[PDB]
């Protein structure tokens, strides 16, 4: 199945952060209506922070994450959870090799902000 891709509701701002467990170097994109709109690049193996941004959905609400190491797309794995009827978790595990942990580039998009 399609992973890493979202409906958010039209024209609202989120926060999307991506944190690093691997060796090799992962680059994030995310996009907006299929247009990348934020582009995040890192390496590290103890959950750096590799990029924080605010983004808005626009009007269909498609957000997309990709992520890819030395060009190579990543396995996707993700969920959406809602909280409260209110507070929106889209959650993006990618997977660069062969162990399987899913953590080599951690994405979190959240909503509403403010
Ligand atoms: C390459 O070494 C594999 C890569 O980096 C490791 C340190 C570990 O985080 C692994 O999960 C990742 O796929
Ligand atoms: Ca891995
Ligand atoms: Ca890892
Ligand atoms: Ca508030």
């Amino acid at each position: 199945a399609t992973q890493g891709v979202f409906t958010l509701p039209a024209n609202t701002r989120f926060g999307v952060t991506a944190f690093a467990n691997s060796s090799g170097t992962q680059t994030v994109n995310v996009l907006v209506n299929n247009e990348t709109a934020a582009t995040f690049s890192g390496q590290s193996t103890n959950n750096a922070v590799i990029g924080t941004q605010v983004l808005n959905s626009g009007s269909s609400g498609k957000v997309q994450v990709q992520v890819s190491v030395n060009g190579r797309p990543s396995d996707l794995v993700s969920a959406q959870v809602i909280l409260t009827n209110e507070l929106n978790f889209a959650l993006v595990g990618s997977e660069d090799g062969t162990d399987n942990d899913y953590n080599d580039a951690v994405v979190v998009i959240n909503w509403p902000l403010g």
